[PDB]
């Protein structure tokens, strides 16, 4: 059983991209399943073999993900491929599309999907004609799935709120106003955002959080372990549906979790209504409490923790959900 995996949009080669770096990690993940693995991109390298270098078809599962010369070397080598496509759905905005008859990708596909809701999934892939089915599998827990996955320390607080990502493409505008902005609390937005992006007049503010630059993927535990809280947002279509890669960097952070109400309506992360705020003025009253009670904010780490210890401890089944996911 050979294994390869394609970076359909970005090239693969170090852990400087945050693309480039959670394909590296998805290939650790995978390997350390015990499964042969091979990542295909533009050139031959440490982690990398080159496409002109492999023959596509001596793999025997071909696993895609997405995050121009990468796009059109991966939509020939997938045109040349005989057999089924796995593709992980890991971004709303990214659902597979393809890119004449060199490029055209006639195979099945196969859509894992990191949402549980199959609908949104669907709907999402409606305009593709390829026979495809969809899959639900946890993907986004393969950061702490990894061997060497370990929790953050107590860290100095020099912050109160932190959250770290980009802007989405003004995806969710509106969320990030409404529990970044004019809180009076000190706050921190690290990743690609600018201040200057905020400029929609449906959202008005008048005082802007710290925006600061991005860090390496591996950095942001730590980084989050500088706040007393870190908050959890998403777009409309990740609500009750997504569990997101933040929700275990967040988890796994000496930071306190608070989650939007409206992402995680049945509490299916924390059943514990403590980590969840419906808006800015109850955001600003729980982190005052965080603040002023060491027992309340030392409670709910230890809460969280537990509970990232908890789905730890089920890494066999994940295992062998993801080898059943790509028919095995
Ligand atoms: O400076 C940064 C900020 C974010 N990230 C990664 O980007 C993810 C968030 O991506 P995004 O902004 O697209 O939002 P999401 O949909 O995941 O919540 C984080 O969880 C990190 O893993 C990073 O590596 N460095």
């Amino acid at each position: 059983m050979k294994i390869a995996i394609i970076n359909m949009g970005n090239n693969v080669i170090n852990f400087k991209t945050v693309p480039s770096s959670e394909t590296i990690y998805l290939f650790k993940v995978i390997s350390e399943m015990g499964l042969n693995v091979d990542i295909i991109s533009l050139k031959n390298g440490v982690y990398t073999k080159s496409f002109d270098e492999v023959d596509v078809n001596d793999y025997d599962r071909l696993i895609v993900v997405n995050s121009n010369l990468a796009i059109l070397s991966a939509q020939k080598f997938m045109a040349k491929y005989k057999s089924k496509i796995y593709y992980l759905f890991t971004d709303i905005r990214l659902p597979f599309s393809q890119s004449e008859e060199e490029l055209l990708i006639k195979s099945p596909i196969k859509v894992i999907s990191q949402g549980i809701n199959l609908d949104i999934a669907k709907a999402a892939h409606k305009k593709v004609d390829n026979v495809i089915e969809f899959e639900y599998f946890p993907i986004e827990q393969y950061k702490i799935h990894m061997n060497d996955f370990q929790l953050s320390k107590p860290t100095k607080k020099t912050l109160d709120v932190i959250y770290g990502g980009s802007f989405r493409s003004g995806q969710r505008e509106s969320k990030m106003v409404e529990f970044l902005f004019d809180t009076g609390l000190n706050i921190e937005f690290f990743g690609n955002a600018r201040e200057k992006q905020f400029k929609n007049p449906k959202y008005p503010w008048t005082k802007a959080p710290v925006f600061t630059g991005k860090i390496p993927m591996n950095m942001v535990s730590e980084k989050n372990s500088q706040a007393i809280a870190a908050l959890i947002i998403g777009d409309k279509n990740y609500n009750d549906n997504f569990i997101t890669l933040r929700v275990w960097e967040t988890m796994a952070s000496d930071a306190v979790m608070l989650i939007d109400e409206e992402f995680d309506t049945k509490h299916r992360i924390i059943n514990d209504a403590r980590f969840y705020v419906n808006n800015r003025a109850e955001l600003i009253d729980r982190v005052n409490e965080l603040k002023h009670s060491d027992v309340l904010r030392k409670e709910m780490l230890s809460i969280q923790h537990d509970i990232l210890n908890k789905t730890r401890a089920k890494k066999a089944e994940w295992q062998d959900a993801f080898k059943k996911a790509i028919d095995l």
